[PDB]
Formats: structure tokens, C-alpha cells, sequence
């Protein structure tokens, strides 16, 4: 697993709307990772999340950050019984609160 300062240093290079869509990909992981049944998001799914966040607002924007994203190996799709890529982060837990902890106070 990727380390904080490690993980740091990649985000400080992107936009302000990108570090938010980020966080928000964590929030939803942290919130969640006492399900088993919990495998992401779906991009429609995160896509209308951002938008609501005015985080991005085209489909385009949102595909190309992600898509940066997944080549510094901060998300991780894996399809689902349905055919659709939902989406993780493959960084420890503990390391993304901690993220999350540095990124407010």
C-alpha cells in the first residue's frame, strides 16, 4: 500500500475540484468498509454524487480525472455481477483517514 506523504505529494499537483473528488471516493470507502457487500460506486452513481457537489460537470471531465487517477494507482475498478465497473481506492484504510484528518486540521 501506498504511503500518506507518498499519496500527498500526487494530489498536490492536481486541481482543487480533483483533491474534492478524491476525498469524496474516500469518504464514501471509510463509510462503508464494514460491509462486505459494499464494492464502490458505479461511475453513473459517483458522477451524479460529484455534480451535486459541483465537483465536475461534464461526463468527459469526470471519466479523464479518473482515468489519471487509476494510472497513478489511486482507484481500482472491479466489475460487478451486472457487468458494471464500480469503483475503490487501493490504499489502506488507515492511511486514507489519515488523508482525510490532514486534508482538515
Amino acid at each position: 500500500s501506498l504511503p500518506l506523504s507518498s499519496l500527498t505529494h500526487v494530489l498536490r499537483s492536481l486541481t482543487p475540484n480533483a483533491r474534492g473528488i478524491f476525498r469524496l471516493l474516500i469518504k464514501y470507502q471509510l463509510d462503508n468498509q464494514d460491509n462486505p457487500s459494499y464494492i464502490g460506486l458505479s461511475f453513473q452513481d459517483f458522477y451524479q454524487q460529484c455534480r451535486e457537489a459541483f465537483l465536475v460537470n461534464s461526463d468527459l471531465t469526470l471519466r479523464a480525472q479518473l482515468t489519471e487517477f487509476r494510472d497513478h494507482k489511486l482507484i481500482r475498478t472491479k466489475k460487478g455481477t451486472d457487468g458494471v465497473e464500480y469503483l475503490l481506492i487501493p490504499v489502506d484504510n488507515g492511511t486514507l483517514t489519515d488523508f482525510l484528518e490532514k486534508e482538515e486540521e
